[PDB]
């Protein structure tokens, strides 16, 4: 018998050859006839029926044999065979035919003689132990790893993700989670197959997290949230001494910084809702996070703080300590050359100080002020960046930046619901007024920066920073309107009014809608207390001579009463310097008469106060 005829009689013979030492001898023959062959000699039109003759040998060869064998005959025989299925999986000549190899796994019987039943036991944890079977256990790993990463028909995929959403299987993947297992044990083919029947499963991912219990309570250390934050840190313990340098000849210390990384990407995959992150955070996720990017590794510090970005908004976060965390951050936000570093810190740092005092207290005893500062100083205007990625990235490091401050400087504000600021936090605040910031941020307002996703929410963001500065009590208000950008030689009027001119001009979206009416509420708010806060009413008036009439922007439904008021104050403000404009503006005069007879007493003041001024004809 040569090759062909080798293979030919072992797959006829097999189904009537019950004999173990055959069977063994017959898989290899079968499997040697692939590695050469590659197929090529058998009809093409005959191929699902070879490829499928193949299989259920395959599947039969997995099933346990009615007489007591030796586990290394089993380890010796399934190799053959799980190899030429891994090869099924790889092989061009084959992928015609790959639903054939994904049907194989659709159960029939629903228990432990289903093929998949048979594939899910080889990757058992406990034969990772074995001297034979650890080697099929590998070869499984890399079946899942050949289906998962190489079919591309979609309906396909679902189908597979389908046949393994079953008991046994999730159990068998988890037990590589528990925390008396040593990390070097974690195949990487467990992340890509995690990722895989997750995707898209909200219930399996509360499923995993969870465990049917109430998402109130702690997570339960059965489910992946205590077990996850335990692998992070069994890693990190291993891996902490380790000097960096010997990273490319040391594959065990290479292994556990992926599997730290591919940790914090589940982590990313899992935390799908507000529970589950509030979960996270109350088993201690920011400290594991925060302890592990320690580490001196770039992958691993981008792939942590991006963890922490998405789970920054956490009102659990209020209650973790975090006097030792935050001050880290601040340290490796002001150190770290890599600006995805510097994007999810700044951004991790917005989130955790909003609505959160003893939180701002942290970042503020720790300079988080004077950091806000340097980061906003230490980039180019966004005209002098010339690829869109880069240029977009630093203007959401600049909008979170100012986003913090704007948490800060809401504290020292007057209400009628004052906090004191002490002598260090008002120098800090009062860098903001300095001539170099003031340029920078003006820039921001008025460059003609092109497509930048994130510029209408920075622009929003600067005006608001602009209006808390000028009603802190302690902030210098003298010299703001004095500084001239060296580009378009305005001040800070004409960049509020490129800005607000700009908007206009912007593209019509739902998406967008909401943000750019509160830039234009800003504007005429911002407007208002320069007028009041720098005793500039007439500069204020004259400067702004390239704003179309301000009251046409009630020609909608608006209702929010502190916009209309403000609209009809900064009108009577302009006119009583500039009152020319009157004949010139074009309004709706009965809207006007209108809410002469407002609800609102001070509204209905103003509003005829501005009537008063118009042209009786």
């Amino acid at each position: 018998m040569n090759i062909t005829q080798a293979a030919e009689q072992a797959i006829r013979l097999w189904f009537n050859t019950p004999d173990p030492m055959q069977r063994l001898h017959m898989a290899k023959t079968i499997r040697t006839w692939i590695r050469q062959d590659k197929f090529a000699q058998v009809d093409q039109a005959n191929m699902p029926n070879c490829v499928q003759q193949i299989l259920n040998i395959i599947y039969d060869g997995l099933k346990p044999q009615p007489v007591q064998l030796p586990i290394s005959y089993y380890a010796q025989l399934w190799y053959n065979l799980l190899d030429i299925l891994r090869r099924f999986t790889f092989l061009p000549i084959i992928s015609p035919y790959i639903h054939q190899v994904v049907q194989m796994f659709c159960p029939r019987e629903n228990g432990p003689q289903d093929f998949r039943e048979l594939i899910c036991n080889l990757i058992s944890l406990n034969w990772q132990k074995d001297p034979h079977m650890k080697h099929c256990a590998n070869q499984v790993f890399q079946i899942f790893n050949c289906i998962i990463m190489g079919v591309k028909n979609e309906k396909l995929r679902t189908e597979f993700a389908q046949h393994l959403k079953f008991e046994k299987l999730v159990g068998t993947l988890s037990e590589y989670f528990n925390p008396q297992v040593h990390p070097g044990m974690i195949n990487p083919a467990i992340f890509i197959i995690f990722r895989f029947i997750i995707s898209k499963d909200t219930r399996l991912k509360d499923y995993f997290i969870w465990n049917n219990n109430p998402h109130d309570q702690p997570p339960p250390p059965t489910g992946l949230i205590i077990k996850l934050n335990a692998v992070m840190i069994g890693s990190y313990r291993l891996i902490a001494g380790q000097n960096p340098e010997t990273l490319p000849q040391n594959p065990e210390l290479a292994h556990l910084i992926q599997v730290i990384i591919r940790t914090f990407d589940l982590l990313g995959l899992l935390l799908h809702d507000s529970d589950a992150i509030d979960g996270f955070v109350r088993s201690d996720g920011v400290g594991a996070i925060t302890t592990v990017v320690q580490y001196p590794n770039n992958d691993l510090i981008r792939a942590g703080c991006k963890l922490l970005l998405q789970v920054s908004d956490a009102k659990a976060l209020a209650k973790t300590p975090l006097e030792n965390i935050l001050p880290f951050l601040l340290r490796l936000i002001e150190i770290h050359p890599d600006d995805e570093v510097i994007y999810s810190g700044t951004g991790f740092l917005s989130n955790v100080v909003a609505h959160k005092q003893h939180v701002k207290d942290i970042a503020i005893r720790s300079n988080a002020i004077f950091l806000l500062h340097t980061i906003i100083s230490k980039y180019p205007r966004l005209d002098e960046l010339t690829d869109a990625p880069k240029r977009n990235r630093v203007c959401e490091i600049i909008c979170n930046c100012l986003r913090t401050l704007n948490n800060f400087l809401m504290m020292w504000i007057p209400t009628p619901n004052t906090k004191t600021a002490g002598p260090n936090e008002k120098q800090q605040v009062c860098k903001f007024i300095e001539i170099d910031i003031l340029k920078k941020l003006m820039s921001c307002l008025s460059c003609e920066g092109m497509d930048t996703p994130g510029l209408l929410e920075l622009r929003s963001t600067i005006l608001r920073s602009f209006i808390l500065l000028l009603r802190t009590p302690f902030v210098p208000k003298d010299g703001v309107l004095n500084v001239i950008d060296e580009n378009r030689k305005e001040n800070l009027i004409g960049h509020i009014c490129a800005a607000y001119s700009w908007v206009f001009r912007q593209p019509n979206n739902t998406r967008t809608q909401s943000t750019k009416q509160q830039l234009v509420e800003r504007t005429i708010s911002l407007l208002l207390v320069l007028m009041e806060q720098c005793g500039a009413e007439k500069e204020v008036a004259q400067y702004s001579y390239s704003i179309d009439c301000p009251l046409n922007l009630l020609n909608g439904n608006q209702v929010k009463p502190t916009f209309i008021h403000n609209v009809l104050v900064v009108c009577d403000k302009i006119l009583e310097h500039c009152p020319t404009r009157a004949d010139i503006w074009t309004i709706d005069r009965p809207m006007l008469e209108g809410l002469t007879n407002h609800r609102n007493s001070d509204i209905a003041k103003a509003a005829n106060s501005l009537l008063s001024r118009f042209p009786e004809n």
